[PDB]
């Protein structure tokens, strides 16, 4: 969905030190934690927070900390922020301080300057298994999935404090929407609207399970979006045979927004019910929200759909379906280095 705020500027939270490394520190950033150089920062300076996904292009006057992890990624040459742990320390993103960036002088906290600066994202490839065939653009009359990340969210975190939400384990596949609008029925990726083939993954997912007899029989203007999951697709956490299509959303194409998590086990009972084969993101018990993004962040290190795994993280939509967020497992990041 859109374009990611990989670059914005924040203030330094908390700063702790680092027992054994006395030349560095760890610096709170809203609710990601990163390790900085001692004295670049006092707690309530501004920077600029790179999110883990950014990709840097080489600059050894700008980026002298990042040379030794140039690498060349889709024909540019850079550093790919990532996951670290340092001296035990957990370390995600780079915090520069602002007298870095002299064209940023008049920006406010808060600030998108990813563009400004030039960061590109960082992305683990497509599994080519499931580069279909276009056969448009994504609709814009439905929602791409996307979930803001809890380190992003420490106000909101904060005033739903009391909310009761749906949890669901974060499956790590490819996102995939079957949809009908009227007399159209179509499948699309993450990105795209897609042709049907004879190795189409997701059309094929989506006739196995029925899910387009599904449409034709609710009748509705209705996009039903869940995970591709399974073998040949990131991996295969799960350790699946084949591949099969999890829902995790129901996106109501006339009235623009999603069915509560209500609705949705209900529409998903019904076509159940009816012999349509459609399986559901594993749905955790609701919790009611009174916590940190820390104590988010443990919760969602756990087992998967698969429970001999780790899963990737946990999913929380809230009850009347307006407001929602994922918690990626640190745990899952720092076992795989290509996420
Ligand atoms: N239980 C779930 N609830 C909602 N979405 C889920 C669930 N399980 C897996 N997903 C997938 O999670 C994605 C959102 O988080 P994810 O981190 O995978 O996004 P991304 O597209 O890699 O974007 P970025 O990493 O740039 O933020 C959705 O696009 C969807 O495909
Ligand atoms: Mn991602
Ligand atoms: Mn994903």
């Amino acid at each position: 969905m859109g374009v990611r705020k990989l670059a914005t500027i924040r203030t330094a939270g908390e700063i702790t030190p680092i027992a054994g490394a006395e030349a560095i520190e760890c610096c709170h950033v809203d609710g990601w934690t990163c390790v900085i150089k001692k004295g670049e920062f006092k707690q309530g300076d501004r920077g600029v927070y790179f999110e883990i996904d950014s990709f840097i292009k080489e600059d050894n006057d700008r980026y002298p900390m990042l040379s030794k992890q140039v690498i060349d990624y889709e024909g540019q040459r850079g550093t790919r922020l990532r996951t670290a742990r340092l001296r035990g320390q957990l370390s995600q993103g780079l915090f520069l301080p602002m007298d870095r960036f002299p064209e940023l002088a008049s920006n406010q906290v808060g600030d998108d300057v990813t563009e400004i600066l030039g960061i590109t994202k960082w992305e683990p490839p497509i599994s080519t298994n499931l580069s279909g065939e276009i056969l448009g653009e994504f609709p814009t009359f439905i929602s791409k999935t996307d979930q803001e990340r809890v380190q992003n969210l420490i106000p909101q975190i904060e005033e739903n404090k009391g909310q009761k939400f749906e949890v669901t384990v974060m499956l790590d596949g490819s996102s995939m929407t079957v949809y009908r609008k009227d007399d159209h029925i179509g499948v699309c990726g993450r990105n795209w609207e897609l042709r049907e083939t004879a190795t189409n993954a997701q059309w094929h997912a989506a006739r196995r399970n029925k899910m387009i007899e599904g449409l034709q029989f609710l009748n509705r203007n209705l996009a039903l979006q869940g995970e591709i999951i399974g073998e040949s697709i990131q991996g295969n956490l799960e350790k699946l045979k084949g591949q099969d299509f999890y829902l995790f959303d129901i996106y109501d194409i006339d009235k623009a927004q999603y069915l509560t998590p209500i609705e949705r086990q209900s529409l998903v009972k019904q076509l159940n019910d009816n012999g349509f084969t459609v399986k559901h993101v594993p749905i955790l018990d609701d919790l009611e929200l009174n916590h940190t993004a820390e104590q988010i962040l443990a919760m969602a290190d756990g087992p998967s759909l698969n429970k001999n795994v780790k899963r990737e993280g946990l999913v929380f939509k809230r009850l009347d379906g307006k407001f929602s967020f994922k918690a990626i497992s640190n745990a899952y990041l720092e076992k795989h280095k290509d996420r």
